[PDB]
C-alpha cells in the first residue's frame, strides 16, 4: 500500500528551464530495458533564445562484450502544461543511429547542487510504470552535499525506485 501510480508522482514545482542549464553529471542510474548508456554519463542542458530547452548526452556502452564505444546524443524537449514535464525527441549523431521519444520529467532539483530526472516508457494496466529510467544528476562529480542526499533518497522512494539505482563510473574514457 503505497501509490506507485505514475499519474500521481510529484514533479518539480515551477521548473526553471534556464536555471537548470549547464553541465550535469549522472552519478546513479535506474535502467530501463534493452540498450542504454552504461557510464561516463554526462548531460549538457541548454535553452536557446525562444525558451526551447534541449540537451546533449554523452556516455559509454558495451555491445556484445566485443566493443566499448562512446555514444553521443542530442535531445529536444517540447513543452506541456506541466513545466516540469516534457516530451523529448532524441537521436544519435556519432556512431549512434537511433531516434526516440521519451517522457522527460524533472522530479526535483535546486539547479546548483543536484537533480532527479525520470522517464516512464510503458504503463501497466493498473497505472504503475512498466519500463522506466531515472538519473541522479550532480553538478559536482565528487558528490552531493548532505542535504541533497536526503532529498534524492526521498524522491527515489517516491518514484517506487528505491534500491534499484546503481552508481555510475566516471573515468575520462570518453
Ligand atoms: O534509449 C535507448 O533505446 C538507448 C539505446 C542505446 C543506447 C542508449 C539509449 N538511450 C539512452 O542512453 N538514453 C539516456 C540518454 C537520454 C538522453 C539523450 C539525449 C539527450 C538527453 C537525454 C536524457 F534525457 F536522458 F538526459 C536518452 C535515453
Amino acid at each position: 500500500e503505497r501509490d506507485c501510480r505514475v499519474s500521481s508522482f510529484r514533479v518539480k514545482e515551477n521548473f526553471d528551464k534556464a536555471r537548470f542549464s549547464g553541465t550535469w553529471y549522472a552519478m546513479a542510474k535506474k535502467d530501463p530495458e534493452g540498450l542504454f548508456l552504461q557510464d561516463n554519463i554526462v548531460a549538457e542542458f541548454s535553452v536557446d533564445e525562444t525558451g526551447q530547452m534541449s540537451a546533449t548526452a554523452k556516455g559509454r556502452v558495451r555491445l556484445l562484450n566485443n566493443w566499448d564505444v562512446c555514444a553521443d546524443m542530442v535531445g529536444t524537449f517540447t513543452d506541456t502544461e506541466d513545466p516540469a514535464k516534457f516530451k523529448m525527441k532524441y537521436w544519435g549523431v556519432a556512431s549512434f543511429l537511433q531516434k526516440g521519444n521519451d517522457d522527460h520529467w524533472i522530479v526535483d532539483t535546486d539547479y546548483d547542487t543536484y537533480a532527479v530526472q525520470y522517464s516512464c516508457r510503458l504503463l501497466n494496466l493498473d497505472g504503475t510504470c512498466a519500463d522506466s529510467y531515472s538519473f541522479v544528476f550532480s553538478r559536482d562529480p565528487n558528490g552531493l552535499p548532505p542535504e541533497a542526499q536526503k532529498i534524492v533518497r526521498q524522491r527515489q522512494e517516491e518514484l517506487c525506485l528505491a534500491r534499484q539505482y546503481r552508481l555510475i563510473v566516471h573515468n575520462g574514457y570518453c
